């Protein structure tokens, strides 16, 4: 918890020609994004890459995490491309992060089409991932396609929970 003393010894490491390296770094970002300081992780994110210290998954999806909590999901989604170019893999957080993060910002054919994505790179969506999709679309009254993902993650072994059945009863009813 104690940032301000670990960010000093950072500025000592560097001041004393100790190259810093992508543990360094991403310890410092994930404790930058917990104590809610997302624009000095942010900046740590782009001094690493111009040192040359290659991001791994667990930074981008710490900063995208911080970033969809904050409704940034403009930028967030620069970071998802991003990853997903210098061929570092997304992983069953990251997607869940940005269809939830584009669920409350009601992009939902947007979130729909990360889900398809996740599912043709063998990503497992999880309750989560289901629950927020079937929420949304439960929502706009597409009721149907609710349906089909309820059939779906049930097909898939994944066990619905009360808010997910909650959300289709409401739609049947009030539909
Ligand atoms: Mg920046
Ligand atoms: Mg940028
Ligand atoms: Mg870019």
């Amino acid at each position: 918890g104690r940032l301000e003393e670990a960010l000093e010894l950072f500025e000592e490491m560097k001041e004393k020609g100790i190259v810093p390296d992508v543990v360094t770094y991403t310890t410092l970002i994930s404790g930058l994004g917990k104590a809610g300081r997302l624009e000095e992780a942010l900046e740590l994110f782009e001094e690493m890459k111009e040192k040359g210290i290659v991001p791994n998954v667990v930074t981008y999806n710490t900063l995208i995490s911080g970033l969809g909590k904050a409704g940034r999901l403009e930028e967030a989604l620069e970071l998802f491309e991003e990853m997903k170019e210098k061929g570092i893999v997304p992983d069953v957080v990251t997607y869940t992060t940005l269809i939830s993060g584009l669920g409350k910002a009601g992009r939902l054919e947007e979130a729909l089409e990360l889900f398809e994505e996740m599912k043709e790179k063998g990503i497992v969506p999880n309750v989560v991932t289901y629950n927020t999709l079937i929420s949304g679309l439960g929502k706009a009254g597409r009721l149907e396609e609710a349906l089909e993902l309820f059939e779906e993650m049930k097909e898939k072994g994944i066990v619905p929970d009360v808010v997910t059945y909650t959300t289709l009863i409401s739609g049947l009813g009030k539909a």
